[PDB]
């Protein structure tokens, strides 16, 4: 099927997945210059607080680690939001090298990894019937880059050998992602699509203007999972990100001047 490959990459998707063409696709390139300073974006509300991870998956194109959502314990509201948003999952997408990653850039600025923390509007019932409304999904951005080293992702980077080949997957409870965020939380917003197949178009982004560093270590660490499964030729997952789309007829807002 779809992949990150010569032969199965971004420019075939389209054959697949003809919204892979769409009107507000993504990741895009954020002009910091043309996004509009938008002073009634509300600040972002992330309770992060009762959360309770589960478990870690290598999926074949990046690993899960997933979330109880069957009630309000993890949530996200406020800022461009209505309604209550319960994190389902987050994943990464990072390159082969420092310079590339990230699927956002700013003022074409790669940056060497992002982290996607997926939730879904519960007005909704389940993940679903989010996917099938055009507000039904919202989906926090962070940016990494290579520095010093982010403890609160140790505990992440430890347990990949465990899941090293698709389909793999291991226990993983009581993470907290809070560990994850900056310490600023002023962002970008505009409406786009899930950055992998099936594309669908139900996304509010919400990218942090502040990316977290990681250390060169922990960064090596993703980059030895492999995409295929266990028994075939090894072929590492690196260039797991999909490269900026048209922004078509959007504008993109943001929450600081
Ligand atoms: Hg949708
Ligand atoms: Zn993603």
């Amino acid at each position: 099927h779809w992949g990150y490959g010569k032969h199965n990459g971004p420019e075939h998707w389209h054959k697949d997945f003809p919204i892979a063409k769409g009107e507000r696709q993504s990741p895009v390139d954020i002009d910091t210059h043309t996004a509009k300073y938008d002073p009634s974006l509300k600040p972002l509300s992330v309770s992060y607080d009762q959360a309770t991870s589960l478990r870690i998956l290598n999926n074949g194109h990046a690993f899960n680690v997933e979330f109880d959502d069957s009630q309000d314990k993890a949530v996200l509201k406020g800022g461009p939001l209505d309604g209550t948003y319960r994190l389902i999952a987050f994943h990464f997408h990072w390159g082969s090298l420092d310079g590339q990653g990230s699927e956002h850039t700013v003022d074409k600025k790669k940056y060497a990894a992002e982290l996607h923390l997926v939730h879904w509007n519960t007005k909704y019932g389940d993940f679903g019937k989010a996917v099938q409304q055009p507000d039904g999904l919202a989906v926090l951005g962070i940016f990494l880059k290579v520095g010093s080293a982010k403890p609160g992702l140790q505990k992440v980077v430890d347990v990949l050998d465990s899941i090293k080949t698709k389909g793999k997957s291991a226990d993983f409870t009581n993470f907290d992602p809070r560990g994850l965020l900056p310490e600023s939380l002023d962002y970008w917003t505009y409406p786009g699509s899930l950055t992998t197949p099936p594309l669908l178009e139900c996304v509010t982004w919400i990218v942090l203007k502040e990316p977290i560093s990681v250390s060169s270590e922990q960064v090596l660490k993703f980059r030895k999972l492999n995409f295929n499964g266990e028994g075939e030729p090894e072929e590492l997952m690196v260039d797991n990100w999909r490269p900026a789309q048209p922004l078509k007829n959007r504008q993109i807002k943001a929450s600081f001047k």
